[PDB]
């Protein structure tokens, strides 16, 4: 139709109370005039307020005595969130007490499994890891590594090539590898 949509549409109501046709009509026309009564405003109003989903402050009429002049009174109330007010979109917890390990979970999850899988191997962890760590300390035999290096690819269901190895001389290498390779 028009802008003039909205008020129109207000319009129609008005007229359907004073059971005439809403085309013929001055749209300078005071409410007063109209027949708009308080008791009929009112419900007017509160169909306003639920049909266009906003709140009119009862004194529009009272300053707005023209009902074309009345929408400044009704666009303004149209709430500013109604489109953008998704709280969560695939967010599992609507609250924040830490987005740590919450959120890098796959990071700890894989690193503690990864030394679980590497302990297990080597027997024993001679400490608690070392942030560094040669060839030497994943065997004496490329075994070790092979076998390792495959079960963290297929247990994280991760294609990781076994050629990759000769790449990474050092234990942290692949931990961060692996997590970059999933994420």
């Amino acid at each position: 139709v028009a802008d003039d949509e909205c008020a129109q549409f207000l319009r129609q109501s008005l007229a359907a109370m004073l059971y005439c046709e809403p085309g013929q009509i001055r749209d300078g026309s005071r409410f007063l005039e109209l027949g708009l009564d308080s008791v009929i405003a009112a419900q007017w109003i509160r169909e306003i307020n639920k049909h266009y989903q906003l709140k009119i402050p009862a004194d529009g009429i009272y300053t707005y005595p023209v009902f074309k002049a009345f929408t400044q009174w009704v666009g303004t109330q149209l709430q500013p969130t109604q489109a953008t007010a998704a709280p969560v979109q695939r967010e599992p917890v609507a609250t924040a007490p830490q987005p740590g390990a919450q959120a890098s979970a796959q990071r700890e999850s894989i690193q503690d499994y990864l030394k679980q899988s590497l302990g297990e191997l080597l027997f024993l962890d001679p400490g608690q890891l070392r942030s560094g760590a040669q060839f030497l300390d994943l065997g004496m035999d490329s075994v070790t590594g092979t076998q390792w290096m495959r079960g963290v690819s297929r247990h994280f269901s991760i294609q990781l090539a076994a050629d990759a190895i000769y790449t990474w001389p050092t234990l942290k290498s692949l931990a961060d590898e692996v997590d970059r390779r999933v994420q």
